């Protein structure tokens, strides 16, 4: 089986193999270029599945760092990822500075003329079962309330 799926497995998560694994997905990102890494996208899936449970600062700094860089040249996986990673992750284990970055990123989102992210953060909200909004990203919900 392939790491990104491998590693995902219960129990099953070892330092030395995702360091390997981590290593040439980056590798293959510097040689080929932003969004151009079948390999690296293997890897943002991975992260975005992976912290919903298995949280990491570490890990989670560079998913979100690495996905705006690629969607800053047009390239969306990663932060279509990320903002997965928010929507589920949180439903999952509530961690209020996640949260805060998720209404950051709804933000910045919206504002390139994006919706993927208002909708995954509409979606949130929702279905969270149990908050307080930035009052920009309270408006621009309402206004997204036309469609969803």
């Amino acid at each position: 089986q392939h790491p990104s799926h491998a590693l995902l497995k219960e129990n099953n998560f070892t330092q030395q193999a995702y360091h390997k694994y981590h290593s040439r997905c980056l590798k293959e990102r510097r040689r080929l270029g932003y969004g151009q890494s079948q390999e690296m996208n293997t890897l943002y899936r991975f992260w975005s599945f992976f912290l919903r449970e298995n949280f990491n600062k570490s890990m989670y700094n560079e998913f979100r760092s690495l996905a705006l860089e690629d969607a800053g040249n047009g390239f969306r996986y990663g932060l279509e990822c990320l903002f997965r990673f928010f929507s589920y992750g949180l439903e999952k284990k509530f961690r209020p500075n996640i949260y805060q970055d998720f209404q950051d990123e709804t933000i910045a989102d919206y504002e390139t003329g994006q919706l993927y992210g208002l909708e995954k953060f509409w979606a949130f909200l929702k279905y969270y079962k149990n908050l307080e909004v930035q009052p920009k990203l309270a408006e621009y919900l309402k206004s997204f309330k036309n469609i969803e």
